């Protein structure tokens, strides 16, 4: 490996073998059907709301998120790069795709498929990805840095439908040797969306850009209709000229034939025929190749950068609702704008690169903080593009101001923004993407006097119940297979207008929001104060017994969904005192006096009454009504968690919270297959394992990566980062289950999980605060 030295790759850098097997994969340990992809996995590629594409670790393009809210797991196998060597004086050159695999069937059997095994490597550090390509048949080193501009406090570039592919090419030979690199991509119009005639009228064109020290060339793959619909819109790839390159293209190459057509040219010599062809296809599949040749002597080193762009404007959702997607503010909503953005990224990447580094350097240059550590910090958001995530810039046929969004819990359990989950998994929006949050945030406070009369069966019981209660918070904002924004409420195995977390956690992360972005910005604290007020009040009414605090009512009546809690829980009892003296101090901010009064009255009788009914000498109890009560649960002091991020003080005693968090190390971590796989939900005191549901035998990763923060913030530093890397070891290392990329809900103690691609874990960015 020379190449390595002429790029710049971090330390902590996710990386693995191009080709490389892995022995110990994890898989659902549920009864019924749940997704598993496998673990040839990667980094995404795709802005915020775009739809993303998943290019795995072996280099094809696999995982398909375009169909906003679907994961379609296939390998589109004429998306490739591909490269052709000859060294000065010999007869032949080489040609080998870069893909270690190869078609199922016979398409494409003439391409050289099966790139072998330890010639490369692939790293990742979202936003972006490298592969190095070291094989002895290629004299030429390659590599390619490939990414979306996924920045910060920025939500333009952030929502682009694009992606670039920086190569850097190598000679540390002794000899002249010609080079090609050719992108290949099929015209997926019909791909998705389209009920009939998939391909039918698909067509490509080539477009050249010339001014003064710019040539671009690029194909734009789409269909002759100007029908405005989910399917329709146009693929492009491209090339910059950059000095000693040369660029050949194929305009139409069929994908649904031997391909020889296009690798005849490509294996002979590198160079493609320059065929323009605009005839639109009737049955076949087609797509286009661009290619740049060059000539490297030896020790030189050349730079040339690649693109590809996806403008399909209009997502829907499968009960009806058409909208069109952020980036369209940007490029327009016709659908015949790929070109445009292609153009855009091939210009200004250097400066993209540069504003992802501005942005990743605080961190990466903290010699404190382990690699590890950073691993996990960077690549877990790519669920913020990977998790179905939609963004919408009107709805189709119907302007407002704002620009509705939504991260899906994930696609086994298809609900956009549980509550009870973003509560964890909100924290790189608030901290790095804080318009979004808010935004999200006033979606939930619009909500809150909804009323929704019309009844649904409850999975886990077979009761009839009302979708939607006034005053009650909703467990999500829809569907993507229904209306969301529109339809809220989509989750049905519970009846979340019961729930005793959901108000506490609503007044909670609006608190958080404010504290979170300077506490300035009271126009969102007036925004949400009424339906603050309403939650909590709504809440009250569900104390049973006038101990101060709402009852949890024996049955999985929170985020926990198959763990019963009763009575008082040290769960959803701490949230609640959190979030009455959150909303003492919104009362302060916004001079509401009868509202300070009466929410630190209630706080002062229910903080009395959770520290006497629940404090045991040791820990917290998991809760008043119980069989297993005394069980020691991770999550026990949500509340003071919070408490902490939002400045509110010590809501329980700081002795008391110490000796908390030092018994759920010493048990639920360490008694846990030895602290190497996170803290396990719900552990009894003599050290077994709570088994009074699955949930208790769970490790959740967005509840561990909380737990490290709190034990962090509370000075337990070495508890904090061995709790937290069992969660990286898990997800990420050789010895672990194959997450990266898909970080589960959950794993049991045999590592098998539930619900990859989730969105709670993204709780590692609380560790940030
Ligand atoms: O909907 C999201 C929630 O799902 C919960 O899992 C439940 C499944 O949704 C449900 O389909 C499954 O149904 C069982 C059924 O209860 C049982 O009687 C029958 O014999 O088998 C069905 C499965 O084939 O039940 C599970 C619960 O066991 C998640 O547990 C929950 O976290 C999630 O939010
Ligand atoms: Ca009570």
């Amino acid at each position: 490996d020379k190449i390595s030295h002429k790029i710049d790759i971090p330390d902590s850098a996710w990386t693995i073998g191009i080709g490389e097997k892995f022995k110990n994969a994890g898989h659902p340990n549920v009864k019924y059907p749940m997704i598993d992809d496998s673990y040839v996995q990667g980094a995404p590629l795709g802005g915020f709301g775009a739809g993303t594409i998943g290019r795995t670790y072996n280099g094809g393009f696999s995982r398909w998120h375009l169909e906003i809210g679907k994961n379609k797991y296939t390998t589109v196998y004429a998306n490739q790069f591909s490269v052709f060597q000859k060294v000065e004086g010999n007869k032949d050159g080489v040609a080998q795709v870069l893909y270690a695999g190869e078609p199922e069937n016979g398409y494409l059997s003439s391409w050289k498929w099966d790139y072998p095994k330890e010639s490369g490597m692939y790293y990742a550090l979202y936003p972006n990805s490298w592969y190095t390509y070291t094989n002895k048949d290629l004299p030429v080193q390659l590599a390619v840095k490939q990414f979306s501009p996924i920045i910060p406090y920025n939500y333009k570039e952030t929502s682009y439908p694009v992606a670039v592919f920086k190569w850097t090419a190598y000679n540390p030979t002794n000899k002249n040797v010609d080079v090609s690199i050719m992108f290949t991509w099929q015209n997926m119009i019909g791909f998705f969306g389209k009920q009939v005639n998939v391909n039918s009228g698909n067509f490509n064109k080539i477009i050249k850009d010339k001014s003064k020290d710019s040539e671009i060339v690029a194909a734009v793959m789409g269909n002759i209709s100007n029908d405005n619909e989910e399917w329709n819109g146009e693929y492009s790839i491209g090339v910059k000229k950059v000095p000693g390159v040369d660029i050949s293209y194929k305009a139409k190459f069929v994908t649904t034939g031997d391909g020889s057509d296009l690798w005849h040219e490509f294996s002979k010599n590198g160079i493609l025929d320059n065929k323009d062809d605009e005839t639109p296809t009737k049955q076949d599949g087609i797509g286009s190749a661009i290619a740049v040749n060059f000539k490297l002597q030896p020790g030189q080193t050349i730079e040339v950068p690649f693109a590809l762009s996806w403008d399909l404007p209009i997502m829907k959702f499968g009960g009806g609702d058409k909208w069109y997607k952020m980036y369209t503010k940007y490029f327009g909503k016709n659908g015949k704008n790929s070109f445009a953005i292609l153009k855009e990224a091939l210009n200004n990447y250097q400066k993209w690169e540069k504003m992802i580094d501005d942005w990743q350097k605080p961190i990466l240059s903290n010699k404190s903080k382990p690699d590890w550590y950073k691993t996990a910090l960077f690549n877990e958001l790519y669920y913020l593009a990977d998790g179905g995530t939609a963004w919408e810039n009107g709805k189709v046929g119907e302007k407002r101001t704002n620009n509705m969004f939504g991260l899906l819990a994930c696609f086994d359990y298809n609900y956009y923004e549980t509550l009870d989950v973003r509560f964890y998994g909100s924290f790189p929006l608030v901290m790095l993407w804080p318009d979004i949050e808010k935004q999200v945030m006033r979606q939930f406070a619009d909500t809150i006097n909804v009323q929704d009369s019309s009844e649904f069966k409850v999975g886990s019981n077979g009761a009839m119940a009302v979708k939607k209660v006034q005053g009650m918070i909703p467990h999500d904002l829809g569907s993507s297979y229904a209306l969301p924004w529109i339809k809220i409420n989509a989750y049905d195995w519970q009846n979340p207008n019961i729930w005793k977390d959901l108000n506490s956690k609503y007044v909670l992360l609006v608190y958080r929001d404010y504290v979170l972005t300077g506490k300035t910005d009271k126009e969102f604290l007036k925004y949400t104060w009424k339906s603050v007020k309403t939650a909590l009040d709504k809440l009250k009414e569900m104390d049973k017994d006038n101990d101060g605090i709402p009852d949890n009512e024996g049955i999985p009546d929170q985020t926990y969904d198959t763990w019963s809690m009763k009575g008082t829980s040290a769960y959803c009892g701490s949230l609640w005192l959190a979030a009455l003296k959150a909303a003492q101090e919104i009362g302060k901010v916004l001079k509401d006096n009868e509202a300070y009064i009466k929410y630190n009255e209630w706080y002062k009788i229910a903080q009395q009454n959770f520290e006497k009914e629940l404090w045991n000498g040791e820990y917290y109890n998991f809760d008043t009504e119980s069989d297993h009560k005394d069980s020691i649960m991770a999550d026990q002091l949500a509340g003071q968690w919070y408490a902490d991020i939002l400045r509110l003080g010590d809501i329980l005693p700081k002795d008391h919270v110490q000796k908390a968090l030092k018994k759920i190390y010493e048990f639920n971590v360490m008694k846990f297959e030895n602290g190497k796989m996170g803290a396990v939900n719900g552990m009894r005191p003599d050290g077994i394992v709570d088994e009074s549901d699955i949930q208790a035998q769970e490790v959740w990763t967005g509840v561990t990566y909380a737990l490290a923060s709190f034990m962090k913030y509370r000075g337990m530093t070495e508890e904090a980062y061995n709790t937290a890397y069992g969660v990286y070891k898990m997800t990420y290392d050789k010895s672990g289950k194959g997450y990266w990329f898909r970080t589960p809900e959950a794993w049991t103690k045999d590592g098998n999980y539930r619900a990859s691609m989730y969105m709670r874990p993204l709780s590692i960015w609380s560790m940030e605060v």
